[PDB]
């Protein structure tokens, strides 16, 4: 009964929740946000049958799926194609929240070459990941469904960056290339541009691998 | 027992608890209408995390007892914007349109008379765009299953919103022409916009229904 209503929360909020305590608002000063979305995705489901698109976001789910599930983040939704992964939001973790999110961005990105299209065997899907660290302030929303909503620039500052960035790279804003940087054993790259969504002296760098 | 299958539509929850099963279907006209706070990225920049989570909540309570009262589904919602499509689980005719636009209508008028706690004295700003177009939909997830819509109207839809007005209801010419014979419908040109898909094309204002 109780089981089947926080399904959506995370496992920390539903374990307060289910004993009867109350869950407060709160602000966090440091959560790294991921965006991901698939390139090109309009053009490949406007020639397929009804059936074989819907197979499709089947399989990448249950693709990713086994692989969020891997490490620390937690999954806010899943719309489309488009995914929102957060790390450090409901308990904090440090300065863990961006090793975190720096390595599953890795393995989302080997786990998509082994995907297969099972209505054209002989290609590959193209993915965006952009990924940003700042402060935060989540709580729960809805009453008759209970769900974890965020609010904060930093949100729409890593959309921006999955937005701009390339197809089958990691987009790094330069709040957590330093972070990454410190903790060291990875491998970031200059874009050797400055974007140009609402600044045009912010620098963004490429995520390559972790030694 | 009611909260088994409380996502999907009451049909398609009714044939899952049944026992059979559904296929992914195509549509040869469904209308969906997109709707968006303006500001709002400005408003909850100023206030602390319990004045909007609870002000977010008041806004799903308000808005959730408008749409139950017209035979539309609400696909989702994520932070203020709002989603529901007609015509789409169960097909009713040429009917989508006007229920759309009547709810559409309604809305506009239940937000007159929103009150935001922590500021008595200010309305809050609704900007809503509707299309009508062919588009295809099934059930994905497994262990969380969820009823989603592909097309291309549904780009357009959201187009359409992303280029609206605050307090102002904006249509594409492809449901102008179904309001229009279905009559009793106050139309008023905008002007040949530029839309971010096509370019030059003519849309339309909705200002009230004469009864
Ligand atoms: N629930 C929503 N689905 C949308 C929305 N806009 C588009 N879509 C649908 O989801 C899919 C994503 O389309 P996008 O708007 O991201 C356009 P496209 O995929 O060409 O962008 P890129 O993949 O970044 O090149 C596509 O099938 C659309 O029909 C939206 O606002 N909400
Ligand atoms: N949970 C989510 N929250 C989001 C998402 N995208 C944006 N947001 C939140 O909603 C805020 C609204 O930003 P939008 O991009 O929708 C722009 P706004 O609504 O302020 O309208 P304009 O400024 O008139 O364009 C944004 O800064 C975030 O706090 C998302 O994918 N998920
Ligand atoms: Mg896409
Ligand atoms: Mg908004």
């Amino acid at each position: 009964a109780e089981a089947l209503l926080y399904q959506i929360l995370p496992h920390s909020v539903a374990e307060q929740l289910k004993r009867g305590e109350t869950v407060q608002a709160e602000a966090f000063d440091s959560v790294t946000i991921y965006f991901s979305d698939i390139v090109g995705f309009t053009a490949l489901s406007a020639e397929s049958t009804p059936m074989q698109v819907v197979t499709l976001l089947n399989d990448l789910y249950t693709c990713f799926d086994a692989v969020i599930d891997n490490f620390d983040v937690y999954k806010v939704e899943t719309i489309g194609d488009a995914y929102m992964v957060v790390s450090g939001l409901p308990v904090r973790n440090g300065r863990l929240h961006a090793c975190e999110v720096a390595r599953m961005a890795l393995a989302l990105l080997d786990a998509v070459r082994s995907f297969r299209i099972r209505h054209r065997p002989q290609e590959q899907l193209r993915l965006r990941i952009g990924i940003h660290t700042g402060p935060v302030c989540a709580g729960v929303v809805g009453l008759k469904m209970p769900r974890y909503c965020l609010f904060g620039d930093t949100v729409n500052t890593a959309s921006r960056m999955e937005s701009n960035g390339e197809a089958l790279k990691i987009h790094l804003s330069s709040e957590t290339k330093a972070v990454l940087e410190e903790f060291g054993g990875f491998e970031l790259e200059l874009r050797g541009d400055v974007e140009m969504k609402g600044k045009g002296k912010v620098r963004t760098y490429w995520l390559l691998g972790e030694r």
